[PDB]
Formats: C-alpha cells, structure tokens, sequence
C-alpha cells in the first residue's frame, strides 16, 4: 500500500554479492560502513510480479542467507541499512536461481 521512503542520505553498506545460487537459496553479501547500523532491512520478490518478502537482520551481520526460494526466478533482492536517522536508500540486484 503505503511504502516507506528510503533517505538516500545515509551511511550505506556498499559492493553488494550475490552467490552460492541454489535452487531455492542465494547468498547475500556486502561491504558494511564504519558505522554499523542497528538493524539491515532485506527485501526480496520474483521480479515478475510477486508480494515481496522481507527479513531484518542486525547491524555488524556482513552477511544473510536467503532461503525457501522458487527455482527458475528471477528475484530483486534489496538490502536497507537501519540506523536511528532513519531507513537509508541501499543495495539491490537481480539474481535468477538454478533449475
């Protein structure tokens, strides 16, 4: 409905890496800021129409792994840092899971 604005003034993680693809699972991975968040916000859908799915996970994780994921999708994958100033504008890509 009513999707919350991201400040794209903020410190943000940065070199966004997405790998060990499976069928039903990828690897998210970033370069964090000096200062780390309290929280990440990661945001993921099937890039042809699906309702997105959403995991928040703390400020010095350098890394999550997604899972339960449909085969043969392509996902856009997001990742929000979470400080008190606010949700920072992040990282996002498209990865298409394996057969």
């Amino acid at each position: 409905p009513a999707a919350a604005p991201a400040l794209d003034t903020l410190p943000a993680p940065t070199s966004l890496v997405l790998s060990q693809v499976t069928s039903s699972s990828i690897r998210l991975s970033w370069t964090p800021a000096p200062r780390h968040p309290l929280k990440y916000l990661i945001v993921w859908r099937a890039s042809r129409g699906g309702t997105p799915r959403e995991v928040v996970v703390e400020g010095p994780a350098a890394s999550t792994e997604l899972h339960n994921l449909a085969s043969r999708t392509e996902y856009l994958v997001s990742v929000f840092p979470i400080y008190e100033g606010g949700v920072g504008e992040g990282l996002r890509g498209l990865v298409t899971t394996a057969p």
